[PDB]
């Protein structure tokens, strides 16, 4: 069987409340959170049940993927590498490892379905000028996978399964709100398609479920002076309510894979505390995290990728 490396890429997340300060101070860009925002993010780190879980995830992703993509096929033989952008190991660690290692051929792939420059053009880019400065290895990147049917597919069964626990009322007056990252909207300026990527996926998932009322919102902006995509997902909620009385809100926050602060609290706090407010019900169907179904999905977008 032939080798080849499998650079698995992510965001990253911190390892325990130690790690909380550097992190955040790589996500700001240099800017070490000041004391209140160190506390805050303990804190909401607390409230959603932990550190620890949330960089397993990461781990059992990219493990259960390598060992998945060795038994569906008969040619090709993985081993995953993870390469993160905030936190050790970092892309160019994993790349520099793959090439100690003997690997001379790669296929990546990033932990967020949709494309984006901001994201996953940089980390592929990041990958690549790594490999190019070693020499002799090669990496071929996934750009997209949101279309993948396999992915859709699990999100509409998720969603009609949701629907389907719904009281009579609730489900003839319901919301699906599909979301992902903000980014600053400048990315407009390249071209970018993430924002057209996000609008299909919740064209795709929603048409799957059978469901005939969705919103498309952001979520998790960081903090800079250029205006960042929007509607937020609590002030969409919240305009979406005012406007037509809505009784229930399903949130799908498709643009993220796994349970991290994003979704435990950018939406299962931030925007419940939203719906509470209202009198709305709340619902967030489970993230693939390292589910065979998502795992399944991914290795076809490997093998697509590879022909
Ligand atoms: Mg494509
Ligand atoms: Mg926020």
């Amino acid at each position: 069987r032939k080798k080849m490396g499998l650079l698995v890429m992510a965001m990253g997340t911190p390892y325990k409340e130690e790690d909380i300060e550097r992190y955040y101070t790589h996500i700001r860009r240099g800017r070490k959170p000041e004391p209140e925002m160190l506390q805050d993010l303990k804190d909401r780190y607390e409230a959603i049940g932990g550190i620890s879980p949330l960089a397993q995830i990461t781990e059992q992703q990219a493990h259960n993927l390598e060992q998945h993509l060795n038994e569906i096929q008969d040619e090709i033989t993985f081993k995953a590498y993870i390469g993160l952008k905030h936190i050790e190991p970092f892309i160019e660690d994993a790349v520099a490892e793959m090439h100690k290692d003997g690997i001379t051929e790669a296929v990546s792939i990033v932990l967020a379905p949709h494309f984006s420059t901001f994201s996953v053009q940089s980390y592929n880019k990041r990958a690549k000028e790594e490999a190019e400065k070693l020499g002799g290895l090669t990496i071929t990147s996934v750009e997209s996978w949101y279309d993948e049917p396999k992915f859709v597919t699990y999100w509409v069964d998720r969603v009609k399964e949701t629907y389907a626990s719904m009281p009579e009322d609730e489900r003839e007056n319901a919301m699906l709100i599909v979301s992902a990252h903000s980014l600053p909207e400048k990315i407009k300026e390249f071209g970018d398609p993430y924002p057209d990527q996000l609008h299909e996926s919740a064209k795709l998932i929603a048409e799957g479920a059978g469901v005939s009322e969705y919103a498309v919102g952001w979520q998790s902006e960081g903090n800079t002076p250029d205006p960042w995509l929007g509607p937020d997902v609590q002030d969409l909620t919240r305009d979406l309510f005012e406007q037509k009385g809505y009784q229930a809100f399903v949130y799908v926050p498709v643009g993220f894979v796994a349970d991290h602060l994003e979704v435990l609290y950018d939406n299962d706090y931030e925007c419940k505390v939203v719906t509470d407010d209202i009198g709305a019900s709340y619902y967030r169907p489970e993230m693939p995290n390292a589910k065979p179904e998502f795992i399944d999905a991914l290795a076809t977008v490997v093998l697509k990728k590879l022909g």
